[PDB]
C-alpha cells in the first residue's frame, strides 16, 4: 500500500543505475507506480540499466533535440500504457552542457553554439517535454524536474548554472500550461550526487545541518516522489531544495 | 495503512474547527499519526472542538508567553506519550498580532509592547518550542510551523508580516539546533484561509478581498481560501518520510500564487 | 563639475531616441561622461538619432552576433578614444526575443531557433561584451546590463523572461571575472518603459488580449510601486545606470539594482 | 559642487569615531551635506566623537526606546535647522543585540526579554524614526537604515540575523508610508566592518571560539566577494549610503543594496 499506487509515471534521464532517475524510477516503483521510461542515444545499454528495476517498464526513445522524437511522444507513450489511460507524473531528469562551458575552461571561452546546445538539452526540454505529455496527463498529475541551485555564482559549473538558471524560469512558465490540466509543475534542488570542485562538494555536508551524503541519491529519489504524490497538492511553478538545508546556511 | 502510521505528533494551535491546526490534526490522525494537542487559555472550549476529531487525543495547556508551561512541556508529553516513547512530529501552528499591529490601524500607530508581543508568540515561540522538544524528539523527526510568504509587503498585515519574516530566520536557526538530533525544521507557507480570524475597519475588509481574488488568479492551479487541506496534507508529508534531505527551509502551500507576477 | 567627469563609457543600444540606452547616453553625456557608442545593423540611422543627443561621440558597429565584431571591438574603441586610454564604463543596453517567444505566441510554440537566437543575444552577449572590453578598462571600472525581473512569470514576456534569467546568472559570472580588472559588473532591473516595441503591443499590434495583458501588467506596477511608476519615462532608469557607473556604489558586483519604483517589493 | 549639495540629512547612530554612522556623516558633509546628528546614552562620549567631523552639527538625545525623545524628535529637529525648513535625508544606523542573543550563547538560551529588547533598537526603530520625522520631509528625500545580510543563518550572530530579517520587512512597509511623502526607503547591506564589538571579538575578548568563528567569517567574505573585502574600511559602505541619499537612484525603494564586494552574490 504505497505512495504512488496506482499511478501511471513517465521517468526520463536514466543512462547509467547511479543516475539519479535510475533511482526515481526505482523508489517510484516500491510505491506502486506503473511507470514508461525514456532513453538517449545508448538504448541499448539503458535497457540493460533499467531491467535492474525492481518491476518490467517499457522503454522509449526520447533525444530532446528531435522534434520528430517530440511530435510522436505522446502517441508512443500512450501505446505503451494502453488507450483512453493517462500519466499522472512525469520526471524530467535530463542535462548536458558540453565540457566548454563546465569544467576547467574558462567562462569566456565556451562558444555559443555549446552553450545554446547545453540550454536546450538542459533548459528548453523541459517545455518540450510538457508540451508534448500535458495532453496525455490527468487532473491532479505532477511533473518535476532536476535542478541546481544557480543562485549564486560559483567555480567550474559556469554555463550549466546559467541553464540551471533558465530551467527554474522556463519551469514558472510550464506552471502556467499545466495549471490548465488541472497539473503541478515543480522543480527539485538537490545537493551534489557522485553519479574546486571537490571543495565545492565537501562544503555542502557541513553546510547542511543534517549533513549531506554526496554518493547516496536516495533522499533526492523520495523528494522527487512527494512532489509526484498527492501530498503537496497546493505547490506548483515552485523549487523544493532537498539539498540537506545546505543552501539556507552561510556558514 | 496511513502516510504517518505509527508516528507520534505534536499538535499546537486549535482554537476553532476552522483551524489550521484542526485540519492538519485531522489528516494527521486519517494517515494514522497518534497525537498530543497542546492548546491556550480557553481549554473547556477547545476539549468541545478537539472532541470532533476521528480519534481521541490528550490535550495540555501550552502559553508560549508562560516560562513554566514551556519548562514543563516535554514532561508532560512524556507523561501522555509514556515513558521510553519521544515524538516524531511537532507542529507549530501558533500566530497572534494584536489589532493595533494587523488591520486598519496605522503601521506607525501600533506600540512595541504590541508589536513585541506579537513577535514573542508568532515568531520567538517557534525556538521555545523546538527548545523543549527537541530533547525528547526521534531521529528522522520533524518540526513544522506555520508561514504566511512576508518577502513582500501588503497591505492589512502589516506587523503580522514583520513577525512572519522573523519566524523564517528563526526556523533557520532552529534547523542547526535540530540538526543534531537528526531532526528537520521547516515552515509551511500557507495562502489565505478563512478561519473565524479572517472572516472578521472598512478599507481593510477591501483590500484583503483584493489580496485573496488576487491569490486564486495568480496562482496556476487556483486557491481556494475555504478549504484548509491543501494545506493540512503539506504538513503531513513534511511530517512525513518523503522529504528526508530538506531543513531550515519554507514549501509553499498556496496555489503556485508567489511564483506568478500577474 | 557632475558625477561621471572624465569618465570614458561604451554606450550600446541605442536604436531610437526612446531606447533606454539614449537616455542612458545623454544622462552620462550631462554628468561629464565623454562616450564611445556602438550600433546594430542600421548604423545611419543611429547616427541621425545620435545627432540628437548633447555631444558628439564616435559611433562603432557591433553585432553582438558577429564574432569578428567582438575579436576587432577592443582595437576599435582604443582607436576611437586615444592610444593608452582606457574605459571606466560600459553599457549593455542591447535586448531580442522573435515574437515566437514573446508577445500572444503561446509559450510551448516557440521554436528552439527563434529562443536559442534570443538567448544570445540578450543574455550571452553580457558575457561576449565583457570578455571584448574588461582588456581595455580601467581599475574601479563598471559594465551595466539592463534586467527586467524575472523571479516569477508573468503574460505575454515569456521566453524573454527566461533570457533575462540567463542574464542575472551570466553577471554572476561576469562578476568573477571582472574582479581580476578591479571591474564591477550589475544589473539594473527595470520597470516597463514605453520604447519601441512596448507601445506597439499597446495599441493593438499584436491583437486586443495582448495589449489588455500588457496595459494590466504597467497599471499594476504604478500602483505596487511607493513612489508610482512612470512608464513613459526612462529618466530613473538612466540615472540608476549613472549610480552604477559613478564611483558611488564601489563594493557592489554581481548584482542587480532595481529601478522599478519598488514595485517588486510590494504584492499589493 | 557635490553629491548631496545642500540637502538637510539627519544621521544617527554615531558612538565612536569607528562608527558606521562616523564615516557616513563624514562623506555626506564631504558632498555638501548640513547635517543634524543624534546619539544615545553617552551623549558626553559622543559630543566628543562627532567635533572630529569635517564640519559643525547640532546634536540631538534620541533614545529610540524613550517615547519622550520621538514624541519631540521633529519638533527638536525643525528648531535645530530653522522654521520653514525640511530635512531631505534620514540615516538609521542603529543596531544592538544584547550577547544573550547573540555570541556564543546558545541561540535557545536568548531570553525573549533581551531578544526583544535587540528587535526594539534593530528592526523597530526603523519605523519609529520614519514615523517622526516624515512630517518634516521634503518630497525626493531618503531614509536608509543599515542591515547585514540575514538571508542564510550562520553562527554568532544569532538573533541579531532575526532582528536584520525583520528590518528588512520594516523596510518594506516603510516604504508604503513613505510614498505618500515622495520619500524613498532603503537599507544598505553592508560586509562585516570591523567597528569595536567586531575588533573586540576579533583580539579574543569573546574568547578562543566566537574569534575563530568571525575570523573564518572576515576570510571568507574577502574570497567570496569578486572584488574582495576590506573589513577595516568603512568608506565604500558610506559611500552607498551617500549614493541612496542622493538623487541618483530615484526609483529605488522598499529595497536592500548590497555593498558587500558582491560575496552574497557567489557561493565559493
Ligand atoms: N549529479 C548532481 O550532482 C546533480 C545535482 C543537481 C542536479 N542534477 C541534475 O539531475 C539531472 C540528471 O543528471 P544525473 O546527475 O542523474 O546525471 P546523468 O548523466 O545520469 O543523467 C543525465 C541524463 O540526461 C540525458 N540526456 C543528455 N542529452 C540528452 C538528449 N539530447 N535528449 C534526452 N536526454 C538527454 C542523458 O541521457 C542522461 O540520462 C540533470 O538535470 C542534472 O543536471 C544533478
Ligand atoms: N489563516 C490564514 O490566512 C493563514 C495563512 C498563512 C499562515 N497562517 C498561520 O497559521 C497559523 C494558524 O493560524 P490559523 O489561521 O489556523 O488561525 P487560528 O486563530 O485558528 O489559530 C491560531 C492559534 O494561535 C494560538 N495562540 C495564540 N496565542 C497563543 C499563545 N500565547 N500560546 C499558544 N498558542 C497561542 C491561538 O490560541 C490559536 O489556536 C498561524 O501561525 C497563522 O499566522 C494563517
Ligand atoms: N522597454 C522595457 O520595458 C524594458 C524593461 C526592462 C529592461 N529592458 C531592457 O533594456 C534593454 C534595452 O531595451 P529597450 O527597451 O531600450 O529597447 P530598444 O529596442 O531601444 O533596445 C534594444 C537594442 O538592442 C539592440 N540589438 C538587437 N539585436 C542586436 C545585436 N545582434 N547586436 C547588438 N545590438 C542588438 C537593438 O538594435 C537596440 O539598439 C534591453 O536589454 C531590454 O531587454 C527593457
Ligand atoms: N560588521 C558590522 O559592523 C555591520 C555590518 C552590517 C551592518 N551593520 C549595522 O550597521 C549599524 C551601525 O553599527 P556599527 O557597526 O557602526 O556599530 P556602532 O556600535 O558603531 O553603532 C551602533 C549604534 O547603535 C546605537 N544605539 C544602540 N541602542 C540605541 C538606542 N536605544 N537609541 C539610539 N541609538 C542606539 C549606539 O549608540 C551606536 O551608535 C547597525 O545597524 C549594525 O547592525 C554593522
Ligand atoms: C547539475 C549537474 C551536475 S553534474 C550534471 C550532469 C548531468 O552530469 C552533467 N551535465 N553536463 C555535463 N557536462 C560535462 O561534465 C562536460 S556533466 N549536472
Ligand atoms: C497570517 C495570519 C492571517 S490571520 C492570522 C491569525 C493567526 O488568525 C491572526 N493572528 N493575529 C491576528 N490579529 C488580529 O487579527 C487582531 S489574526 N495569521
Ligand atoms: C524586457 C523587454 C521589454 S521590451 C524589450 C526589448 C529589448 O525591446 C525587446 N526585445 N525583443 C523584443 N521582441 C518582441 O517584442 C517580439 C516582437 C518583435 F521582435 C517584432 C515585432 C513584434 C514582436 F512581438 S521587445 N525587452
Ligand atoms: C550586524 C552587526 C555586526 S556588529 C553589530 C553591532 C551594532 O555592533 C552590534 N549590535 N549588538 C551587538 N552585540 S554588536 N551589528
Amino acid at each position: 500500500t504505497g505512495l504512488l499506487d496506482g499511478k501511471r509515471i513517465l521517468v526520463s534521464g536514466i543512462i547509467t543505475d547511479s543516475s539519479i532517475a535510475f533511482h526515481i524510477a526505482r523508489v517510484a516503483q516500491e510505491q506502486g507506480a506503473q511507470l514508461v521510461l525514456t532513453g538517449f542515444d545508448r538504448l541499448r545499454l539503458i535497457q540493460r540499466i533499467t531491467d535492474r528495476l525492481p518491476a518490467k517498464a517499457p522503454l522509449l526513445e526520447l533525444d530532446v533535440q528531435n522534434e520528430e522524437h517530440l511530435a510522436s511522444l505522446a502517441g508512443r507513450v500512450t501505446e505503451a500504457i494502453g488507450a483512453g489511460n493517462k500519466l499522472d507524473g512525469v520526471v524530467h531528469s535530463i542535462g548536458f552542457m558540453p565540457q566548454t562551458g563546465m569544467g576547467i575552461n574558462p567562462f569566456f571561452d565556451a562558444p555559443y553554439a555549446d552553450v545554446s546546445k547545453g540550454i536546450h538539452i538542459s533548459a528548453y526540454s523541459y517545455a518540450s517535454m510538457a508540451k508534448a505529455l500535458l495532453p496525455i496527463m490527468n487532473p491532479g498529475g505532477s511533473i518535476v524536474g532536476m535542478d541546481f541551485d544557480p543562485s549564486r555564482a560559483m567555480p567550474a559549473y559556469n554555463w550549466m548554472t546559467v541553464a540551471k538558471s533558465a530551467l527554474e524560469s522556463v519551469n514558472r512558465f510550464v506552471a502556467r500550461e499545466a495549471g490548465k490540466y488541472g497539473v503541478r509543475s515543480n522543480l527539485v534542488a538537490a545537493g551534489p550526487i557522485r553519479t574546486q570542485i571537490q571543495l565545492l562538494e565537501e562544503g555542502w555536508d557541513q553546510r547542511a545541518p543534517i549533513g549531506w551524503n554526496m554518493k547516496d541519491a536516495t533522499p533526492v529519489a523520495k523528494t522527487v516522489c512527494a512532489l509526484l504524490s498527492d501530498w503537496l497538492p497546493a505547490t506548483t511553478g515552485d523549487i523544493i531544495y532537498a539539498d540537506g538545508g545546505a543552501h539556507t546556511q552561510l556558514l
